[PDB]
């Protein structure tokens, strides 16, 4: 079916918990038996929520090369994305030496440092220019250039040095602010919104490595913005967009990151998200702007 009725059938019919039950039973399973290792216990944010071994990023590194952290690999829309963790105390370092043997040009952060009352991410990127930060363990340095504080999200520069070779890059973090702790936002309009300043800065194209994109799973609203972008370059690229099937990239993207989309209500908003963007995609310029007023 089309996405904009089938999505009103399953309204009318309140049948959203039983669609998304549906994607949970068919979803592939894969071995994630490095991520299960003894030694590899403090390197997990949740006992549930792990890498598969075939789609796992590996650290160059002799010692341990894990991280909690798969690559998505689209064939069709030609789009890779990194989804991993929030950082943990202990994984800072690791969190950064991805970035650089990456070759990431962006991160995309969907969470808050503290929600619900507890911490759901480490505080890994510096506060203030003059107080930068250094990884020993991974001997990088990493330093706040500028931020930019918009009313949904932040946008800032940073520098990351490899002290061993004294290259530097500059990256991109994007920071949506507002998701609320409970449920998904009323309107996408402001997710739009930053889904397309993300796109804007060069971050998402082929001539950098993927972009890191992480809440505190690295699978809910994380899936959440992947799906998004995907299903909507699809319908850009193909000769009939009402042949995209989210349900069917859903479940191409969950053969590369168990757990994508944790909620019925996540994915009716993912249902929406696309519906309301595709009206810019397909030729409305001002879309973009009611979204931004
Ligand atoms: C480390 C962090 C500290 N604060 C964080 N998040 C925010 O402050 C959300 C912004 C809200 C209030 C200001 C405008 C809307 S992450």
């Amino acid at each position: 079916m089309e996405m904009e009725k089938e999505f009103e059938q399953i309204d009318k019919s309140g049948s959203w918990a039983a669609i998304y039950q549906d994607i949970r039973h068919e979803a592939s399973d894969f071995p994630s038996r490095v991520a299960k290792l003894p030694k590899n216990k403090n390197r997990n944010r949740y006992r549930d929520v792990s890498p598969f071994d075939h789609s796992r990023i590996k650290l160059h590194q002799e010692d341990n090369d894990y991280i909690n952290a798969s690559l998505i690999k689209m064939e069709e829309a030609q789009r890779s994305y990194i989804l991993t963790q929030g950082p943990l105390p202990n994984t800072v370092g690791h969190f950064w030496e991805m970035v650089w043997e990456q070759k990431s040009r962006g991160v995309v952060m969907l969470n808050r440092v503290m929600e619900k009352g507890s911490l759901k991410c480490a505080q890994y990127w510096p506060q203030k220019e003059e107080k930068e930060m250094i990884f020993e363990d991974t001997n990088l340095k990493l330093t706040l250039i500028s931020e930019d504080i918009k009313s949904y999200y932040t946008v800032r520069q940073l520098e990351l040095e490899n002290l061993t070779t004294q290259e530097t890059r500059e990256i991109l973090h994007f920071h949506y602010t507002t998701w609320p702790d409970f449920g998904v936002p009323e309107s996408p309009a402001s997710f739009l919104n930053f889904l397309f300043k993300v796109r804007e800065s060069g971050s998402l194209s082929p001539e950098h490595g993927p972009v890191v994109v992480h809440c505190s799973a690295g699978i809910g609203r994380s899936g959440t913005f992947c799906l998004a972008d995907t299903c909507l370059l699809l319908m850009d690229k193909r000769k009939d967009p009402s042949s995209v099937d989210i349900k069917k990239v859903l479940l191409e993207m969950r053969k590369f990151r168990m757990g994508l989309i944790q909620t019925a209500d996540q994915l009716r908003f993912s249902y929406l998200a696309v519906i309301e963007g595709a009206k810019f995609i397909m030729g409305d310029s001002s879309v973009q702007d009611q979204w931004k007023e």
